[PDB]
């Protein structure tokens, strides 16, 4: 449901796994296993060259795609947004 984009399911099992203690922090590890490979993925320069579409400016870009999982789906939670951010922080130090 990651990839899939579906937020209405990413919210249900949100609200699941909200009540036992540290499910979030189940899903905040996903999020986090999610973003820091897409983001070492885009920041890694693959070829010849890549376009800003997807390194130069696409990190920030991907970026606000995980905030859209953080809002819709993950209630702006402040172990959601946390994680994002240092994924963030970690791949946007070697941009």
């Amino acid at each position: 449901m990651l990839k899939n984009g579906k937020t209405e399911d990413l919210g249900c099992m949100y609200k699941l796994f909200s009540r036992v203690p540290n499910g979030l922090k189940t899903m905040c590890e996903c999020m986090s296993s999610y973003l820091r490979e897409q983001g070492k993925a885009l920041v890694s320069e693959e070829g010849e060259g890549k376009n800003p579409v997807d390194y130069i400016q696409g990190l920030l870009d991907l970026k606000s795609r995980f905030d859209r999982f953080l809002l819709e789906s993950f209630n702006n939670d402040r172990l959601f947004k946390q994680t994002i951010a240092g994924d963030f922080e970690y791949f946007l130090n070697l941009n």
